């Protein structure tokens, strides 16, 4: 069945902001190499401090974001930058989840704890992403010598 955590809750999907999640799949041809998200503090009200990292060529890169959580919704802000996402799927143990990136032509992403194990859950996330983004070429951001 591949039934995951329901109802879907962004905070729960992020392991209550106690873990780092890496981007493993994306329909975005602009997806950044090694894009990783990690907690950078405790949960301020419905907001969560997050440090996003990635690699540009051989150089590591960094940015700080404020996540605003509302159920399954995630509003990420940095300066004048605002990114809206909706966690559409969340694995049983909150090991991996699938996001819809809100925009003119929406993109879909698969994030997961940076660890092995719970491979059936990983497969389920992959399956849910295929459903949401069927027919879309996928990129593998974490498979870039990260
Ligand atoms: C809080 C731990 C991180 C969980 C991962 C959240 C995942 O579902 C995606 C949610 C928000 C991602 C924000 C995207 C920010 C872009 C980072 C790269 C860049 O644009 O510079």
């Amino acid at each position: 069945d591949c039934t995951g955590s329901e109802p879907v809750d962004a905070f729960q999907a992020f392991s209550e902001g106690k873990e780092a999640y890496v981007l493993v799949r994306s329909t975005d041809p602009k997806a950044r190499d090694c894009l990783k998200g990690e907690p950078a503090g405790e949960k301020q009200d419905n907001t969560l401090p997050v440090m996003m990292t990635f690699k540009q060529g051989t150089d590591w890169a960094s940015t700080d974001w404020t996540f605003t959580l509302d159920g399954a919704k995630v509003t990420a802000t940095l300066g004048q930058l605002t990114q809206n996402r909706e966690v559409v799927y969340d694995s049983q143990s909150h090991h991996c989840h699938v996001d819809k990136v809100e925009k003119e032509v929406p993109d879909y992403e698969m994030w997961m704890l940076d660890a092995g194990g719970l491979e059936v859950e990983v497969e389920c996330c992959r399956q849910k992403l295929e459903e949401l983004a069927s027919g879309r070429n996928q990129m593998y951001p974490h498979l870039k010598d990260c």
